[PDB]
């Protein structure tokens, strides 16, 4: 009844988006691909996790496998994604988590061991991209490679999908104050690429650029064009937020706003779009699974057209979460 | 001789003042006032600081005084600042650093024990407020008691002076990412009047409301009511930056706004609003005595009328120095 | 089954509310705290940082803070002499304010008809116990104790078991402890000790601590045998306790796993832990043992000279131990 | 200040050495190799430092060299040792700093390109290991590849001579205190030789295991297997502490060991070995230069023969400042 999944990748990613399938239980995982991970390391890095506590359940290595739940799962050590037998390990979706393969290209290539769909964990420059609640009813079973897009972005759009749909987005500026990541240093160290992030994230707060507004305007194509933003990363181990600066087409008086993003939270977007009205921090959404939950009380609206729009999201949590709604819903199409 | 000055309180604005005062040598601090923290213990706190490093010259108690770079200081321990007798110790100017005396009616306490003028290190709901290189020319002899408003609003408002100047700023949203302070707590305490505010500072990210921006209005009055924000509390011991997203009324290009800042911080704002390309992190502020430093890289533009632009402040050292200039200033008018 | 009333909504009041709501061994009927009122006292009670979202309902009704349905009645006393705990119901008293630590002090809350006071800290005076290892001793003409330390209850059961094997000669301990209310965000005022007032995120800071020699009180023939220090590191919560020990009788590093394993599997089962698991600090957060013992992390330079390595979850474990002794004081009546 | 020198890895040990030298004036760096960052980023590596702050002087590119305070280094970037021209270059001696050629086989490699002498800046499993102030009287020309033991060898042997000179340590145990590094991670992520070390930095108290406290069984002969230790790694961006657990073989008060340590403090040890009474904290011991300072209130004695010592040290510029020491010392000899 459940699709079968293979997870290409056990980094951070890779992980929280196993551990959110055994959790939920909406797909099951039957195979795991990482060239540089052995079984053995694999069970402890599963088992125990600073961030969101230990596993809830059993993992072993046994014969070979990994045992979840007593749950056997198939373990691959390819570098080359087109060698891996996904279909031998009876694995029809493929979760691409590895950040190094986000092309339509490259993706493919785990089509060439027998998996029949691709979920791209990472933005694509030519997949097409999801975030659930807001374009998920535009998937089709034609689409054999596609994208979930960024734990920015599924904050991003669901936020930006009520806004627009009831006093229109003229034009919006992002800044995300995002937790750290794998991608950053201890201390200053090389990041040729990005000078700024190799700098220690212990110590600073540091810019970064980001196109995750922009890519809202890809998810809601009459936003394209009209947002952009970039992120500022502060040392704190998770849990983000997005603070969105928008001009809007009608008059929306801020209990006006309260009011839309309250009952969009209790209907089509339950569970992806969450509402508070309490004094809440960052660490009160740490496991929270919501895409993006609106901090009515943070905001803050200089007139009627011109507001600041506050929502969290645990960046790990929340996305791994909806990689898995994204499975299910594609497997509800077949 | 240079304005003999008197402190109340050395908490963290009174110590870095005292500090700013003696290695500027612009005013000599010849009082103290605090009474929780005795002689032995000011000599301590003084002389060791965790974010600026320890005192460059001496300090030590000797005959009930605080004696630093040779220079002793009379020290009271007067809970009402109604019974501190500045006169006695020849105090001219008072900064008022408590926090808790910033109305004119309460600050003007200390002109019962003698001091001549007061200047309060902090935002007044009456008192006139100042930031150099904006409006520090508007001071006259008349202001006994003035107010060096904040140090988030000592950044912002040399960077809007700039924009509205050049451009105009029809209207603008801020977010300051801001380092911990004092008033914070290391795990989830009391903070009856601000909830969030007593939640772990180490752990969280920490929404706040702030006055800064819609005090830049005060200080520029042709920005009155156009500009409001919030911020974002982080887990840094110090270094804070602002995030200006501003609508304008003429085009401005992004290497327009550069050239115009860039010009201002070589002229007329030297040494108040610093201007940089460089791939900089919070810490490369540390200790860096400017109001402002515009982020050139870090800044990100929708359109030529909607704007998102950076600007880092040691939120510590920039504004202790600030409250020096401003006696030295109000002392050369005299 | 015993109805208890907590004097102070700080970490330890919280915290000790919060253990007993995850099961009845008691009932908290009452808390005193002058300075946080009842709407205040829901928020603090249903976010936590440090252990996440409270699990079930906490909301303010008709002047009570209710917890899963269960009201509890508030005071706003400073004097703790004047708390009407009889009127409420309480029997026994969780004293955590941290400020009535002698018998004396702590003796005020029999006067508003306790009947009997627990101090959840050390105190100069009142009998210190930590479950596991000397709960037994509690009798019923003891009308004011102490559960010790945080500290205390991580070192004593694991002294426990290598006294009782081999004999502990002498011993030195070293806690590297999480940060505490105590401690201050940036350079501030602590008159009484000046290293605490540091910034707490930017430093590591030495401490006083009693908690080695208090392990001497609660294990008599260990009186004068150890004593440490601490040192403050930004982390939020869980701490190590890192005992280095001469013993009387030879210990291979296998002889001293052995022993700690088979005490956790059996007589100190839920109280002193052991793991060979290659763990690090966040891996016992919430964890509600006194003391896990860290095979791996322990070194031994020879038969009478080892580093023994113990985690303890100081939020936590301490807490839940404050509810099982008044679970067990409630047996002996 | 005239050996020419060469140094191998531009990470935090290469460029703080680097700095030392050119902070100091006791050694001339010539040349610096590193394959993975090139001499653009160098230059950024260099001039900012989140730790340290701002380089004292000037640093720049120019003709494909780096130029710090006008003096021109030949930069270097060969992945395989023993094909950096080392000779062509001028550099008499190498501080071989990448922490992967470490034995005297794989260190020896720079004396095919042409270099005399090599100085493991890390400990080594068989080159003889020196502690400037312990052992490098015991240096002579005839090792042309030498250690200079680790930060924390550096912080515990000094102290270890005292002690043993003046009362003999029977036996110790040594728990090191120590901030985070470059190999820790930022996040949850694979350590595959060192489980503990790939658990997130900022979120962990991580037990390590270190050779520190037997290698100084190494440096001072009479103490071999009579040390061992552990350490804790905890989230602090510098600066370490040495917790030394000692059996003394005569009989020592408390009073006795201040004295003596005092004593070394001020003469044979000094700008080696510190000592202080004062209230100190980690950041009070920032940029300091010795290998340890001795902490005399946070010690404790349970008898005259069982005693705690306390030791800090910054693991950064302490050690940093030994390796020039080290090879203006050798220079001396030549």
């Amino acid at each position: 009844g459940k699709v079968k999944v293979g997870v290409n990748g056990f980094g951070r990613i890779g992980r929280l988006v196993t551990r959110a399938a055994f959790n939920s239980g909406k797909v099951d995982i039957v195979a795991i691909n990482d060239p540089f991970i052995d079984l053995n390391y694999m069970v402890y890095m599963f088992q125990y996790d600073s961030t969101h506590g230990k596993f809830h359940g059993t993992v072993k290595a046994e014969n070979g496998k990994l045992v979840i739940n007593g749950n056997p799962i198939t373990i691959f050590q390819e570098r080359d994604p087109s060698k891996i037998k996904w279909g031998d390990a009876g694995a029809e979706y493929v979760v691409e988590s590895t950040g190094v393969f986000t092309t339509m290209e490259k993706a493919g290539a785990h089509l060439q061991g027998g998996a029949k769909r691709v979920i791209i964990s990472a933005p694509s420059a030519d997949a097409p991209m999801f975030v659930m609640g807001v374009n998920h009813e535009k998937y089709d079973n034609s689409l054999k490679i596609i994208s979930n897009a960024s734990c920015t972005t599924n904050c991003l759009a669901p936020l930006a999908k009520v806004i627009h749909d009831n006093f229109g987005i003229v034009e919006g500026l992002m800044t995300t104050v995002h937790a750290i990541t794998a991608t950053q240093k201890t201390v200053d160290g090389p990041s040729g690429k990005l000078w700024r992030d190799g700098r220690g994230a212990l110590q600073n707060i540091i810019p970064a650029s980001t196109g995750a507004a922009k890519a809202v305007g890809k998810v809601i194509p009459e936003l394209n064009g009209k947002l952009t933003g970039m992120a500022f990363r502060v040392p704190t181990a998770n849990v983000s937020v997005v603070d969105l600066t928008c001009r809007l087409e009608k008059p929306a008086k801020y209990d006006d706003i309260k009011k839309v993003v309250k009952q969009a939270s209790e209907g089509p977007l339950k569970g992806i779009l969450g509402y508070t009205e309490h004094q809440v921090v960052s660490s009160d959404f740490n496991s929270d699974t919501h895409s993006s939950t609106f901090d009515a009380g943070a905001g803050i609206a200089l007139n009627d057209h011109f507001v600041k729009l506050i929502s969290w999201y645990d960046n790990e949590f929340g996305y791994s979460n909806r990689v898995v709604d994204l499975m299910a819903h594609m497997a509800s199409k077949e």
